[PDB]
């Protein structure tokens, strides 16, 4: 996939400028093809020296480290993505008991447990940071996914399909092609998220 290509969908979006329409018709660009599989529907900060966890909705886990290596763990609760600083993986099992990779798989299953038990709502995480509005996760087959604090309205992303899904302060999962958006126009509400999500989209690139 690629950061560039949604740079572009969004500033293209953006330049539409999609809620400045006297009909606008968001149902319009809705398309179900472009629904997306993979996001991240649990997340946990602890970049306290140990680093974010997260939860993808299909109930995968992976954490992130601060050592930048990642362990991701599938939903079959043992096959284990090990990622090396360097980009190098490895597959292993949770059962098998890697005596180098104890620690940073209680930490998993620390992340794991907690979110399973405190939180609601294979591309594993390359990046994050947090801005005081909102949490934005990049995966690592392209998607980005801003989470928006005060609201929780969510933002996935999806430059290989050049779509981005919207969940509403009403829960409400709507799937869009951007061209679409930039035909028949959408609502201030997602037109200003789109906004935020391609200055979201330059910092990642930034880096």
């Amino acid at each position: 996939c690629h950061l560039s290509d949604m740079l572009q969908q969004l500033h293209s979006v953006n330049a539409s400028k999609p809620s400045e329409r006297g009909l606008v018709r968001q149902e319009e660009a809705e398309d179900p093809a472009c629904i997306p599989i993979f996001w991240v529907s649990k997340w946990v900060d602890y970049s306290d020296k140990y680093g974010l966890g997260y939860q993808l909705c299909d109930n995968s886990v992976g954490v992130l480290f601060n050592d930048s290596t990642r362990l991701i763990l599938y939903n079959d609760g043992d096959s284990l993505q090990y990622i090396e600083r360097d980009g190098t993986e490895s597959y292993l099992t949770v059962s098998s008991h890697p005596n180098s990779l104890m620690k940073k798989i209680t930490l998993l299953k620390y992340f794991r447990n907690y979110m399973s038990e405190h939180l609601l709502k294979l591309p594993y995480l390359r990046t994050w940071f947090r801005t005081r509005s909102a949490i934005i996760l990049h995966l690592s087959n392209g998607s980005v996914q801003i989470n928006f604090f005060q609201d929780h309205t969510k933002l996935i992303l999806c430059p290989l399909m050049a779509a981005v899904t919207y969940i509403d302060e009403k829960r409400d999962f709507r799937t869009y092609r951007l061209s679409l958006l930039e035909e028949y126009g959408c609502c201030k509400e997602l037109a200003s998220r789109l906004r935020y999500a391609r200055t979201m989209v330059d910092k990642l690139l930034s880096s």
